[PDB]
């Protein structure tokens, strides 16, 4: 679908049994979603911000559903404001940015 | 032009007279550009982002090229770590997410 940029482009997702809203973001390398149920195992790592550095928790191979097409990946689930969809998600269902 | 998100999809900003390169970043709601040489006049403000609030000192009203169009905003000049362009000049230059 064609997003405009008039207000926060935000989609659903579907990702451990459970819905949330996630933005659309094209300055995050990663996608980091804040505090879950997720089960597994993972790795501690560190991600870079605006005003900072946060301890984030690393699980590979997730199943993702983003606005109805299906993905797999690495989400870092920490203690995020807002969940971020990034750049390694959203070059798997084809988003572009086109002015 | 078509932008793909293999990479982070960086741009060409003249502003002040001088040349710098920005990321357009559709989950930013304001331009964040790091500390440049200004003139005018200013409020204080703050900004958050994922790890934390900063400091910002917000003008209006300033010349921004971006990617050859023209545009005239708020931009906040403060302590990022890379140079967002954010939702207010996107939007006036046309970009739109598809997918
Ligand atoms: C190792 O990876 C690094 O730590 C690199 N980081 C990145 O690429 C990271 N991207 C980023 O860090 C880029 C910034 C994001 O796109 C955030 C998203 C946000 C909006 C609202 C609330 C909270 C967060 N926008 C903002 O912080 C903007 C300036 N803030 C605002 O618009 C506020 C809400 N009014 C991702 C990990 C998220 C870094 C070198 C750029």
């Amino acid at each position: 679908p064609q997003i405009t940029l008039w207000q926060r482009p935000l989609v659903t997702i579907k990702i451990g049994g459970q819905l949330k809203e996630a933005l659309l973001d094209t300055g995050a390398d990663d996608t980091v979603l804040e505090e879950m149920s997720l089960p597994g195992r993972w790795k501690p790592k560190m991600i870079g911000g605006i005003g900072g550095f946060i301890k984030v928790r690393q699980y590979d191979q997730i199943i993702i559903e983003i606005c109805g097409h299906k993905a797999i990946g690495t989400v870092l689930v920490g203690p995020t404001p807002v969940n971020i969809i990034g750049r390694n998600l959203l070059t798997q269902i084809g988003c572009t940015l086109n002015f």
